[PDB]
């Protein structure tokens, strides 16, 4: 990991950083 954060506020890093939707 690089960046311990995530993506949009709809999104997240997956465990390979992928921006998935959350729901």
């Amino acid at each position: 990991e690089n960046f311990a954060a995530g993506c949009a506020t709809g999104y997240q890093r997956t465990a390979d950083g992928r921006c998935k939707p959350t729901f």
